[PDB]
């Protein structure tokens, strides 16, 4: 991978691996989410930011400030097959004092056609107290020189799925997967649960029949709270409809919300 | 990746990814096990075998026969760091009518030094009944033309760790991780639990303090039975020993049916 000619975006090619594909011989949504995260890390490295998953500046380091994901939105038109090359282009944009946005475009390296797109909203917080805060001028000046100044949106449409409000699932849930625990493979270098594990946990309550007859087209996921290594999760799903589902991840004990989301599936 | 000059082995380079590393900023043993499996699959593709993880042939496919892992042995000297390039060389050898063996050599692409090695024993089995069988001559003739004829061992030593007998852990276990279930990310294209998930499940009963102060040097794992998508696993560990040795057991949460047994060797950082 490498930054583009203007240094305002980053590109990388990936060949789909044997263990990365599902029961349809194509990449799973978790493999896709992992590749977006890898190209995002490589973009942060290429311009001097931290690489621990927090894209930290020298100013953020002294103040114990980290970038955290608040929302992830992924739309896939074609899942690459095993052995295929997928090219991902990624860039960042400042959203004033609200936070930052990372966008992605996925293409077939052979045909050049757009096979998917993603958007994510990041927010600034203290790593110790977990308190959210607005982006100050001193930290904006450090990352704005790596962002295009004119808006460049992966989801430009007025009233698109990426900015829709998500409701809280009502009990009883139609479907559920109870007792989900992270293992060491689910943790990052900082011993925190990887953001991709939550996507897998959300999809665990979708019945196998839906997975077998449909393909996942859109997934929107809000991140409310982190799941600790010793926490236990319950995954809840309800059909709201193409098939649409409303999702909720909550702690197995107290029922504390960690994530909420929506999925859209198409018939094969 | 590509087959070497003589077409009797396969090589591939991999750059270590951000999400593939652990708390030490180096590749986990599960990332290593995944890469060995990927290079093994690419070697099977390059010579016309099936790619579903079973390296079949038209003859095995006719009789519903698949290759299944009976033992995996991995020894790591240096875990590659994130951003480093690791080169893996893999080859197969026939073990007469017992089955096949797949060996691996891991090297630092920059220095050329051996940073790890692995060996695996595979056995012929009917897909449907799960019954093992000795390799027939018709099958042997199909894969021998892709194997070196003279022995080429990743673990040549006379009384080495890869061929040691593993005992069954006695109750009570010193350590345990109960209620382990596979999710969809743990399944392969054939909807079977990936062999790498069992390695992760074995390591879950090792205390976090051991992981934090030691590095995994050797892991030997026997595969007795397959874990279904709806099965629940219990991981059991007992210290048998600067070096720490453990005895492992994976069994079904209900009936206590054995699925795996193994050993690990760790050294102080
Ligand atoms: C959380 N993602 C945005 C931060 C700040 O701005 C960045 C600009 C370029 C590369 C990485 C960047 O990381
Ligand atoms: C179970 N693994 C060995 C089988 C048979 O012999 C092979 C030779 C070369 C590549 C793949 C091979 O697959």
């Amino acid at each position: 991978g490498s930054l583009t000619e203007d240094g305002l975006s980053y590109k990388e090619k990936f060949v789909v691996r044997s263990y990365e594909v599902g029961s349809n011989k194509t990449a799973t949504v978790e493999t896709i989410a992992n590749l977006l995260q890898e190209v995002g890390c490589n973009h942060a490295q290429s311009v001097g930011f931290s690489t621990d998953g927090f894209a930290t500046t020298t100013t953020m380091r002294k103040l114990h400030l980290i970038w955290v994901t608040a929302r992830m939105h992924i739309e896939i038109y074609k899942y690459p097959a095993w052995g295929d090359v997928v090219e991902i282009e990624t860039w960042c944009q400042s959203e004033g004092r609200i936070g930052t946005r990372r966008d992605w475009i996925l293409k077939d390296s052979v045909t050049g056609e757009v096979t998917g797109r993603a958007t994510s909203k990041w927010v600034m917080m203290n790593q110790d107290t977990r308190r959210l805060q607005k982006v100050s001028d001193d930290v904006r000046d450090e990352y704005l020189v790596f962002c295009p100044q004119e808006p460049r949106l992966a989801f430009p449409e007025e009233n698109n799925r990426s900015l829709k409000k998500i409701p809280k699932l009502e009990d009883p849930a139609q479907y559920s997967m109870i007792g989900l625990k992270p293992r060491r493979a689910d943790l990052d270098m900082n011993q925190h649960v990887n953001n991709v594990t939550y996507i897998g946990w959300v999809l665990e309550s979708i019945p196998q029949e839906i997975v077998d007859t449909h393909e996942l087209q859109v997934i929107t996921l809000d991140y409310r709270r982190e799941c600790q290594q010793d926490d236990v999760v319950d995954s809840l799903t309800t059909t709201t409809s193409d098939s649409q589902f409303l999702h909720l991840l909550r702690l197995s004990g107290d029922g504390q919300e960690i994530n909420r989301g929506t999925t859209l599936w198409r018939k094969k």
